[PDB]
């Protein structure tokens, strides 16, 4: 179980581990050892339909991710799951930061050209960067110092979350009123369900999904 | 599928589990062997537990109905069971469960009147049904002691506080009984979390003295 | 102030609340501070787009008495506190449900419903005396209760706030769950329309998925 | 019931549901003796019987920069609303850490100088954001540049029970030091609100350290 996708720059959503698969939902809901294609397909887009997630919360990802601030802190408002983030205390911190390419700004129409806001970002996050590094020299502790690096500073987390949890994750985020950054890496992690739970998968886009983009 | 057989009639029966003790690890690096093994120490001993939280089991459990529900308490999990609405077997207690109090009968004659009284229940069951009344009506009747089955899904922090609470003298014996089963097959699984589990943060007795 | 009565011994008692339909409102709008409208008029706008995270913030206790059987279902809603009787910090006592024959008047049946009353009745007379002898007789009660059947009432205190109610409403207020359950349920949702009255009503708008509620007033 | 917290930091209280007769009461499990009450409550909380207090509930209105919210948010057995500017007026402010903060570290620089770093960096940082704003970049994209110590607000609500899990991790030495202090001052109301749970809670199930030294 391996698959990797990059999202933004320098980010990326990682699948770690999976438990179960389609037949994991089928086997919950009848309490069962089952494993028939056609009336296990039917049964899974029968709980769909009638709002049976529970069969769904046995099947089980964890995921790697690298993203920016401002991205993680939506995300983190997931509440029915388990995240793990970077901290120095266990590995190596390290400093990228998401700087949108000229093309995020096509279609807002700005005084200035798009080539220069990525600019004007790129160098106020190298000042704030510099500040920081400045403070740290100085043996101002990380914790104090790190309060001047902006929200589009990555960070790094793993994150163990079901397919029911996960189903409502995308039916918030894979949107097009979500914020662009936010709907890109809400598209990779449906992509790796997709891979890991075709029919839930299709049952869900078929009978439950709220969205769009997917 | 390690499968360990409870009470009379019951069973724990590991379903799938995801990860092991290096999923615990992994985690708390944020990173895709002794050095391994201190840092799960080193979590269990500081209370870090939320890097267990990416080892995840699914069981199958067979166990009466007084056990379940004081089970289905832990609200931390993920359960499917057999829906009462849509087999028939129930926990006799042994005599030996007995010993230890004094009765003004003997204990052989408990058990046999729990299996008298169950008995007679079970039979009014199925004449309600050979009557035609629906199960959701006529299951009203079948006591506490009725067997269920149920899938549970459960993370390794959220069982080790299950263990916590129910791998001890304070529970009740029978569901102590499960509590071991399922001590043991996390044992099985997650060798290292286990130790590092019953030396920093168990709070319960049995798991120190009872072996797997 | 507020208790409803249930089956044949049961009940949903309201022991208290927090909020009320403004503490939604403020919630959206991150401020500790009124137009009737307007407010409305939120109410509506986050129960359909979705959002219902403000509706958290509004939070219920209730006492309910309920026969084991339904209890079970119950507690299977999580995302809620409960706290049941025990042995430990207050005295229990043993009532049982038994069904009325209108209960099962609509099945067709190869005895009157009043013998499938009377038939229910008796095996739980016996099922009691044999624990209640085997009580006397020294067995301790976590064994000696084994016997007991499921129509056992037990009580419990349930803290939930609203948007988890509305999916317990969800699930609980509707003509596939079994009739039991429902009747607990209508009591649950006529407690919540009287304090939520506009959540309430948004609810049944915009984001309820069952039947009975829609039908039956309050 | 206000404190101010850091800068420009508040916690307020907003509602709460009971006291510490509530624990009572759902440990009994009635509806329906001073003295016999508190020994109820510390007999709950030297045996762990922790689950009487979910049913003491309260409400927070709290300000707080974001690397505090961000930690802060990691409490998932709570409900949160954080400002939005769909629902009503963003605003824009800063923590700056007074020089005492640095006091107790020996750095190169000296802490009124941290302090003015700190300072500067924030005003270019939200320079840049209003020149962005004004060419007509969207918020959500300009907002990107703008520093961790920008100040947020949200709604919280808790239970007394995983209120008492909060100050075990947050009221304590081991955690920086800005949110120690935000939980010095929900301890504080915590201890207005329910004195005898919260005395109950000191003795027995505290983990922490200096909400016993203050
Ligand atoms: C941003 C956006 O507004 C949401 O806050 C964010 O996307 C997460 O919301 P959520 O509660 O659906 O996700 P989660 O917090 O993961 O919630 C997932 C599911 O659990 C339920 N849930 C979780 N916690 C609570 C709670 N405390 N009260 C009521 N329901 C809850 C939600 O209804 C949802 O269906
Ligand atoms: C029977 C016994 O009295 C308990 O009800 C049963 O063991 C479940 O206890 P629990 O809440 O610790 O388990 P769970 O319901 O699995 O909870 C386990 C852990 O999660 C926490 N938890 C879960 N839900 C809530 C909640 N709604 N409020 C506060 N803390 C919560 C508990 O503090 C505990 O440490
Ligand atoms: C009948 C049916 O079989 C269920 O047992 C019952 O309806 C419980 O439903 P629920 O999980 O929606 O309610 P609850 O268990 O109260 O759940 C309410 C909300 O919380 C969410 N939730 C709580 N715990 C989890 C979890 N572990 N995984 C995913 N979602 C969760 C659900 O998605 C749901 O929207
Ligand atoms: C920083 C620090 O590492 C934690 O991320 C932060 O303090 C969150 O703490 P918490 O998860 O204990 O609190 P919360 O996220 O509020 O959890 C409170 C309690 O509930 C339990 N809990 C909640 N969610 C889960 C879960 N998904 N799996 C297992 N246990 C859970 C924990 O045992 C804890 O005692």
């Amino acid at each position: 179980h391996h698959m990797k996708i990059d999202i933004l720059d320098k980010g990326f959503v990682e699948l770690v581990d999976v438990m179960g698969n389609d037949l994991s939902a089928v086997r919950a809901a009848r309490v069962s050892f089952d494993m028939d294609e056609e009336r296990d397909r039917h049964l899974i887009e029968y709980l769909m339909k009638h709002g049976d997630e529970t069969p769904f919360e046995h099947i089980v990802f964890t995921f790697h991710v690298k993203a920016p601030i401002f991205v993680a802190r939506q995300w983190f408002r997931h509440r029915i799951a388990s995240y793990n983030e970077l901290s120095g205390r266990y590995s190596k911190l390290s400093y990228e930061f998401y700087i949108p390419s000229p093309e995020r700004l096509e279609g807002y129409k700005t005084t200035i050209p798009p080539e220069r806001v990525t600019e004007k970002i790129s160098e106020i996050v190298d000042k704030a960067y510099r500040t920081y590094l400045e403070l740290i020299e100085s043996g101002v502790p990380r914790e104090v110092a790190r309060i001047v690096l902006p929200l589009n500073l990555y960070t790094r987390f793993f994150w163990t979350v079901n397919a029911r949890s996960l189903m409502n994750f995308l039916n918030l985020r894979a949107d097009s009123h979500a914020q662009w950054e936010i709907q890109q890496y809400a598209l990779a992690i449906a992509r790796i369900f997709k891979e890991k739970c075709p029919w839930t998968f299709e049952a869900f886009l078929k009978y439950a999904y709220k969205g769009d983009i997917l």
